[PDB]
């Protein structure tokens, strides 16, 4: 399976003029990143509507896997699910962002913009999508198989799903937020993959990035400590090979130097009284 190159981008997709916008939509930047990480009662009532929005615009698209598809295609799914329920999908307008979803197939860390690329037998792919809905964001995403993948690959979307798991289990209020990041990488390296530093998850609510940045590798000089009412992404991109990576013109689309592939799966959580709760489930 050759290396991917950019396919064609299909043109602007149409939302229904009712559903609010977020307020970045077609300026160059966006207003977030000094918003509170511990959101009020009302807003996180919101964000479930949102997560749970996500998390079934996440399953259509994702029905859509199959050998034969394009990307664009997956894109077309997922938009056409987050307008029927209200939404809108966040990326598009996004610091230029084109589409309502990511799309990273293969060697694809993230951000890979849903174009003509077509999706052959074996391949694995990443579909994130984020819900805009009552003024609040909800972002998930995972790494789907097309056809028969090889055994290798099976495992690292297997053991990235498992990883990202296991950290959300560990959320809880007066817990050091440094421990996901621990968890992820300890569990990556016993299977000898590499985890991305240079890409995190991060805090979300009535911002879709509010500041708050949370890394999937150990760093323990991080003193933030979880609180209740603390949402944010758990989103470990996890590496067959190197972390050197390459992004290409179009600004967002990041892959890897030496090709081999990599695997996501990302939820958005909240930190509750006593553990967690994750928002982004049907
Ligand atoms: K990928």
């Amino acid at each position: 399976r050759t290396a991917l190159s950019p396919g064609v981008l299909s043109p602007t997709r149409p939302v229904p003029n009712w559903i609010a916008r977020p307020e970045y939509v077609g300026k160059p930047a966006a207003q977030e990143g000094s918003e509170p990480w511990v959101q009020t009662p009302e807003v996180i009532e919101k964000m479930r509507v949102a997560g749970r929005i996500a998390a079934g615009a996440l399953a259509e698209a994702g029905k859509a896997v199959a050998p034969g598809v394009t990307t664009d295609e997956l894109d077309r799914i997922a938009h056409e699910y987050l307008v029927d329920n209200g939404a809108y999908p966040s990326t598009l307008g996004y610091k230029g962002f084109p589409k309502s979803c990511c799309t990273s197939l293969n060697e694809v860390i993230c951000h890979g913009i849903p174009d003509s690329t077509v999706i052959t037998d074996g391949d694995i792919v990443n579909i994130d999508v984020t819900a805009y809905i009552g003024g609040v964001h909800g972002d998930t995403n995972a790494t789907f198989p097309a056809g028969d993948v090889a055994d290798e690959h099976r495992l690292l979307v297997d053991r990235t799903r498992e990883a990202t798991m296991r950290a959300i289990n560990t959320v809880k209020p007066g817990r050091a937020l440094s421990v996901i990041g621990r968890v992820i990488e300890s569990y990556a390296n016993r299977f000898g993959y590499n985890v991305v530093r240079d890409f995190t998850g991060h805090g979300i609510g009535t911002t879709f990035h509010n500041g708050l940045v949370v890394l999937h590798y150990d760093q323990p000089a991080v003193e933030t400590i979880m609180q209740p009412g603390m949402t944010f992404t758990i989103e470990p991109m996890i590496n067959l090979g190197a972390l050197d990576y390459e992004i290409w013109d179009d600004g967002w689309t990041v892959v890897t130097k030496d090709r081999k592939w990599t695997a996501q799966f990302e939820h958005t959580l909240l930190v509750t009284d006593t553990g967690v709760e994750i928002l982004t489930c049907l």
